[PDB]
């Protein structure tokens, strides 16, 4: 996985609700560390199966972006979370 072009993803897809890690449609489920933690999400694996397929209003990307730009951008918010986000 590419982290940096997953921050160009999230730039472009993403930071409509996600910016700084929040969540502006459902304000608990951030991308902060601990809320990933909290959740079950802090995986590759998790995030890229809800990028992919959606979840309730999380928009599905299946389609929209590629295979490997929805890996980058699962990375790219592990990493964020990690450094910034918590
Ligand atoms: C609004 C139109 C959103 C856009 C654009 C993106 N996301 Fe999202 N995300 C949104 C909601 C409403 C929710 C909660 C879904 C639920 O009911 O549980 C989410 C959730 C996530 C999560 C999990 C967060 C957590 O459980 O604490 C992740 C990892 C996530 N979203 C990632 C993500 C990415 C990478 C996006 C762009 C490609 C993205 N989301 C767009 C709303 C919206």
């Amino acid at each position: 996985a590419d982290s940096v072009n997953g921050a160009k993803i999230f730039s472009a897809n993403c930071a409509s609700c996600h910016a700084g890690g929040k969540n502006l449609v459902q304000a608990q489920k951030t991308l902060k560390k601990a809320d990933l933690e909290k959740y079950g999400m802090y995986s590759a694996e998790a995030i890229i199966a809800q990028v992919t397929n959606g979840k309730n209003a999380m928009p599905a990307f299946k389609g929209r972006l590629k295979p490997e730009q929805i890996e980058d951008v699962a990375a790219y918010v592990l990493g964020k979370a990690d450094a910034d986000w918590k």
